[PDB]
This record gives structure tokens, C-alpha cells and sequence, in this order.
């Protein structure tokens, strides 16, 4: 993880927003776009009510929010996360409503769209912004995570990643290990919801390069159960020949909803 870790630090905020959250990826009128699926995966997963709680951690945030728009109605605490303060300074950034932070005004939208309680969207980024109260550093490579003395409730009542694991461990194996480490987070009867690349070797963001490990569906089913959690969901999004730029290689998405036994 020595090189991970190496390249990571030159890992640029406002460029991978850029290359993954604005058009055409970042386009929310097609329905068959990548972002509706998202935001459809995790908001029917909760809106079965069979996922509720707390606390929640979001492990690898990056400078994103968009994977708790659905997820902020159900837990009061939120713990977010991310390895570089670059990004936690983007993050905070966008929490504190600063100069200069991104626009997910139109994945706010779209999620209000989705779970149609007839809510606004401003309102929406409202409550999001106060259930979110800590924004700290994490190591998914550590045996424990979030190290020690950490803010953040443990256990959590549930979990949520997005592209994170397989973004930042050179093999399966390595893959593997990254997700029983935050699987110690959660309590059992806790849950999971696990979004990431299918079969994507690298990406860019900005002067960074980095070096992802290529994951098919079936390996993700089978270290999600080699880990000690029930598939109760596991869906696949196949990347479409428009939405494949050269910001990098991925075949497709997969949203998993694992609940720990
Ligand atoms: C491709 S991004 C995912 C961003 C966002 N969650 C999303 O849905 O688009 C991977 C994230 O993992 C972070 N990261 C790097 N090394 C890490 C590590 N050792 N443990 C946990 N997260 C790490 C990176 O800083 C980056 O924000
Ligand atoms: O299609 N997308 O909306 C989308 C969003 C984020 C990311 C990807 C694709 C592929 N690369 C990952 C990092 O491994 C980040
Ligand atoms: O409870 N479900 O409706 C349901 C639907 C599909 C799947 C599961 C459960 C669990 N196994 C996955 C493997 O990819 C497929």
C-alpha cells in the first residue's frame, strides 16, 4: 500500500468532481444514467425501512455527498470520512456552505425526485448538512480503522461506501482484508451499503493517476459472504459507451446491500 497511498497524494478534488459528477456523468435528466441509478439503489434500499438507526459512518467519502442524500433521513448521527484532508477540507467546504463549493444541487433534486415525499430539495441538503456531525481521517488498511480514540460512535449502526476499497488496495486479497477492517465498525444485524467500479484497473484526477484493482460482481458477492455478511442485495450498472471518457477504464457499477450476520 506503500505506492496507494504514494499516489494518492496527488489527488485532486475539484478535477474528480469534475470527471465523475459533472455532464455527462454528472446528468441527471436520462434515466439510464449512471447517477439516477445510484440514487434509485440507495434510495429504495431504504425506503424498504429495513435499514434504520443512529449512527452511520460513510467510509471513503472523498469530496462527495451524493451516496447520503437518501441514507440522511434515516440516522441522526452521521460520521464521514476520507484519508486526505484535501478532501475533508472539500467536504467541510460544501457542510459549511463555503465560497467555492461544489453544486449537488442537481443529485438533490433528483433524490427528492426519487423518494417522492414531496420534499424540496434545499430542505433536503438542509437536514443532510446537520446530521453530519464529524468529518474524520481513516485508513480502511488499518486493523481498526478509524485508530483509537476516534469521535465516531462504534459501534455504527450502519455503513456506507462508495468507491472507496477497491480505489485503494492493489489486489483482491488486499481488497478483502480493507473490508473486514471496516466491518468491525458495524454491529451485527448492522448493515451495508457498498457502492463500487466493476473491472476498473485506474482513473484520473487531475495530476493524480491512480491504480485500481479490477473487481468482478461475483468476487464482490463472494468476499461481501468470505466476510460475514447476508447478500440481501447486489445489483449492476454496465457503464454505456457514451458515459466511457477518458477519465478511466471501469466496465460498470455494482451497489451491494449487505447486512451483517
Ligand atoms: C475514487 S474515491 C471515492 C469518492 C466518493 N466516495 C464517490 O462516491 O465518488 C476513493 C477515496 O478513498 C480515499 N482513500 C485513499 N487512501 C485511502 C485509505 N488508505 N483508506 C481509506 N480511504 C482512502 C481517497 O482519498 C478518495 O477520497
Ligand atoms: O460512473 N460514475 O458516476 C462514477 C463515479 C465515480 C467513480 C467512477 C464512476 C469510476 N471510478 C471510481 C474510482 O475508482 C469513481
Ligand atoms: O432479496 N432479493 O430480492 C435479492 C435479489 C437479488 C439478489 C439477492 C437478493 C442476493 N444475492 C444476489 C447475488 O448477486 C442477488
Amino acid at each position: 500500500q506503500a505506492a496507494v497511498a504514494s499516489a494518492y497524494q496527488r489527488f485532486e478534488p475539484r478535477a474528480y468532481l469534475r470527471n465523475n459528477y459533472a455532464p455527462p456523468r454528472g446528468d441527471l435528466c436520462n434515466p439510464n444514467g449512471v447517477g439516477p441509478w445510484k440514487l434509485r439503489c440507495l434510495a429504495q434500499t431504504f425506503a424498504t425501512g429495513e435499514v434504520s438507526g443512529r449512527t452511520l459512518i460513510d467510509i471513503g467519502s472523498g469530496p462527495t455527498v451524493y451516496q447520503l442524500l437518501s441514507a440522511c433521513s434515516h440516522f441522526e448521527d452521521i460520521t464521514m470520512t476520507d484519508f486526505l484532508e484535501v478532501n475533508r477540507q472539500e467536504l467541510g467546504r460544501w457542510l459549511q456552505e463555503e465560497p467555492g463549493a461544489f453544486n449537488w444541487s442537481m443529485y438533490s433534486q433528483h433524490a427528492c425526485l426519487i423518494e417522492g415525499k414531496g420534499e424540496c430539495w434545499q430542505d433536503k441538503e438542509r437536514q443532510l448538512r446537520a446530521r453530519v456531525k464529524r468529518v474524520l481521517p481513516i485508513d480502511v488498511h488499518q486493523p481498526q480503522p478509524l485508530g483509537a480514540g476516534s469521535p465516531a460512535p462504534l459501534p455504527a449502526d450502519a455503513l456506507v461506501s462508495a468507491f472507496c476499497l477497491e480505489a485503494v488496495s492493489p489486489d483482491l486479497a488486499s481488497f478483502q482484508r480493507a473490508l473486514d477492517h471496516i466491518t468491525t465498525l458495524l454491529r451485527p444485524g448492522g448493515h451495508l451499503l457498498l457502492i463500487g467500479a466493476l473491472e476498473e484497473s485506474w482513473y484520473l484526477a487531475g495530476e493524480a493517476r491512480l491504480t485500481v484493482v479490477p473487481v468482478s460482481e461475483e468476487e464482490v458477492r463472494e468476499a461481501l459472504v468470505r466476510s460475514g455478511y447476508k447478500v440481501r442485495d447486489l445489483r449492476t450498472y454496465i457503464m454505456p459507451a457514451h458515459l466511457q471518457t477518458g477519465v478511466d477504464d471501469v466496465k460498470g457499477v455494482f451497489f451491494a446491500w449487505a447486512q451483517k450476520v
